[PDB]
């Protein structure tokens, strides 16, 4: 003070922040970027739960994105937008526990509903600073307060020797919880309403939102939840205590760390961060798709039991959730090492490649279980047809990992109190750089929900701009009221709740909302009711 914009000075519990007035297409928004919310988790704090940020003096500059959490950089297709857009856009550091706030400009006069975004990336990658998570459009067009946080990924976030003090597990989830606490204490300073906080997230972000729903301390920190293309139940989002111990111990051996828990973790704490990242992928029990080395653990603490036990016995009377999937959940995963598949050709595969693909996609399956999958997905009229085999391989991955875990989740919640709305997102961005065969891949509804197409410089179609406006309106209506439908609007077709009785959900595309029934019901009976029994 006291030259300098007076609408950009805010005090939080830790001291003064100076934000930055950014431009959105329709007008200005306030951004407070790189606010630290924890003591840097470095040195003797690696693998430890986060400690709250100690207060500072002077004005903290909150005008730029801060460091991204240490992680593996994707180099499948170097220079290719389709992969590069998910890669870190700030330097990598273990000092990375910072969050971001976008608010209208000037800041809202009455308490506004808050959306908190939790990025995905297999629990090994992601950053809140990526272009596709820019909160400026929701802030400007919908008047939302939007917050997003960095949380520790990979080993730093999730390496666990369960039972130990030095490496308890789930610390990445604990980072996210600390940011939720920081929102409760501080968000009013920005004109947000701590009594109206909605969590939303996609992929591992979605599974995280889910874990917060199933964890007691978290439940008093938010009111409503959105889970896009991910769930806490299912094959990849968690691991048993035993399995996490196994993986931690193997990684320790692989980097030279040999023999009780204190010694082992102390040695790990002296290894360069990059060394851990360089070995991260070597601890998986089988060759596999849609599996990640270091993920939330079932510790009997953050997670008192498996997500499955918790969804089946929890009381969800007070909860409102929006859940959904994209048309082609599996397709992107196939180019990460499934033989026969690529972004540069049509990936027309053979029957042999489809069976080999299934062993990889369902790694936990016996010979019998795998034959069951293959038989179920074969087109018996054209069983050698390479186009169908390619689409089948895709659907096997997508159904087993996302669609059917989502279906089970929606079903259990609705059955046990929750108001649940469900969607399938079916529009392929006209600006998409992946080939057509991949359809609508994992992650490609995000840029629409966040309103990117409203940026004229981005080259989306006019109808796409209107489409993003609809979606932003649904997401923010849901944040505001627990119901995505416009209360005043009469002309627009209604989005009904999902129920066990009727199993209704909506198509999200360029055409007006169509109500559909049964979310791959038949096939999800195979994956959710039959396959588990067969694995015995
Ligand atoms: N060159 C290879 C070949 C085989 C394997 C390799 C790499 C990698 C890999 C390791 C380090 C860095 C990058 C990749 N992974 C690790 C996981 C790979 C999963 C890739 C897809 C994904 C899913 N969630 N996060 N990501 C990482 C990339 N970020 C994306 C994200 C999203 N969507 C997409 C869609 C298309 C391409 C990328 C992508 C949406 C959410 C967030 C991230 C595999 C994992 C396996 N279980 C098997 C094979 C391979
Ligand atoms: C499609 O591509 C897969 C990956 O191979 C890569 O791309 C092709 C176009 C070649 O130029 C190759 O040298 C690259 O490494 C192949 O494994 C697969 O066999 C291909 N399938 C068909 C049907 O052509």
């Amino acid at each position: 003070e006291g030259r300098e914009d007076p609408q950009l000075l805010v005090r939080v519990r830790g001291g003064q922040l100076r934000g930055i007035r950014l431009k959105a297409p329709g007008g200005p928004v306030s951004a407070f970027l790189g606010i630290p919310f924890a003591e840097p988790p470095v040195g003797s704090r690696r693998f430890m739960p986060p400690e709250p940020k100690r207060p500072w003096s002077g004005v903290l500059d909150a005008t730029t994105f801060q460091n991204v959490c240490y992680q593996y950089v994707d180099t499948l297709y170097p220079g290719f937008e389709g992969t590069e857009m998910w890669n870190p856009n700030r330097e990598l550091s273990e000092d990375c526990l910072y969050l971001n706030v976008w608010t209208p400009y000037p800041r809202p006069a009455s308490p506004t509903p808050v959306l908190i975004w939790i990025y995905g990336g297999g629990f090994y990658s992601g950053a809140a600073s990526l272009d596709v998570y820019d909160g400026r459009f929701l802030a400007q067009v919908e008047g939302a307060v939007l917050v997003s946080m960095n949380y520790r990924v990979g080993t730093f976030g999730f390496l666990a020797l369960p039972g130990s003090r030095e490496a308890p597990g789930n610390v990445g989830l604990l980072d996210q919880r600390l940011a939720l606490q920081w929102v409760q204490e501080n968000i009013a300073a920005f004109g947000g309403d701590p009594m109206s906080v909605t969590l939303f997230g996609e992929s591992a972000g979605a599974a995280s939102v889910g874990m917060h729903i199933l964890s007691l301390p978290s439940r008093s920190l938010f009111h409503r939840a959105v889970l896009q293309s991910g769930t806490p139940n299912g094959p990849w989002a968690t691991v048993s205590a035993g399995e996490a111990r196994r993986r931690a111990t193997l990684l320790a051996r692989l980097v030279g760390c040999p023999g009780n828990d204190t010694e082992l973790i102390a040695c790990l704490r002296t290894r360069p961060a990059q060394d851990l990242v360089d070995h991260e992928w070597h601890v998986l029990p089988q060759e596999s798709i849609f599996r990640f080395s270091f993920v939330p653990v079932v510790d009997g603490d953050f997670l008192s039991d498996t997500p499955e036990a918790l969804i089946n016995t929890g009381d969800f009377q007070d909860l409102q959730v929006l859940v959904g999937v994209v048309k082609d959940e599996g397709s992107a995963f196939l180019v990460y090492g499934v033989p026969g598949f690529s972004k540069d050709n049509e990936s027309l595969i053979s029957r042999a490649q489809f069976l080999a693909g299934v062993r990889i996609g369902v790694p936990q399956a016996s010979d019998l279980a795998a034959e069951a999958v293959v038989l179920h997905y074969t087109d018996w009229l054209h069983p050698e047809d390479p186009t169908h085999l390619r689409d089948a391989m895709s659907a096997v991955v997508g159904d087993h990992n996302v669609v059917c875990p989502v279906a089970q989740l929606a079903g259990r919640l609705a059955a046990q109190g929750a108001r649940v709305y469900a969607y399938i997102f079916e529009h392929r961005a006209s600006t998409l750089t992946w080939p057509l065969w991949m359809g609508v891949p994992h992650g490609y509804e995000i840029e629409f929900i966040f309103g990117l197409p409203l940026d004229p410089s981005l080259n989306y179609t006019t109808e796409e701009r209107i489409f993003a406006q609809r979606l932003m309106k649904y997401w923010t209506n849901f944040a505001r009221t627990g119901d995505p439908n416009d209360p005043r609007d009469s002309k627009s077709p209604q989005w009904p709740p999902y129920t066990t009785a009727a199993q209704q959900y909506v198509s999200l595309n360029l055409k007006p909302l169509e109500v559909r029934r049964g979310l791959r019901a038949q096939t999800c009976a195979f994956w959710n009711r039959f396959l588990p029994k067969l694995l015995s």
